[PDB]
């Protein structure tokens, strides 16, 4: 399983500034190999070690941020996601 811990849906963010995405992940059968971080369904990057975190260069407008945990068989969890709105670059 995976849980998105940040950001919240009301996060204040601006274009071209970095937004931190954070997630927990765990698995009672075997081991989490990585957590992928997604924006609008596109993988922006991965983290292989807890605490799982990524920074995204924010782009203005509506976006959905998600996380997917992958096990040792490289099998995917159901995603956790949040919808945000990124303001125009200052």
């Amino acid at each position: 399983m995976v849980k998105l811990t940040a950001p919240k849906s009301n996060v204040v963010a601006y274009g071209n500034e970095f937004l931190k995405i954070t997630a927990t992940a765990s698995d009672s059968d075997g081991k989490i190999s990585r957590v992928d971080f997604l924006v609008d369904g596109e993988v922006i990057g991965s983290d292989r070690e807890a605490p799982y975190e990524y920074e995204w260069k924010a782009v203005e407008g509506n976006h959905e941020i998600s996380v997917i945990a992958y096990d040792d068989d490289d099998a995917a969890s159901t995603p956790d996601s949040v919808k945000i709105f990124v303001k125009q670059a200052r």
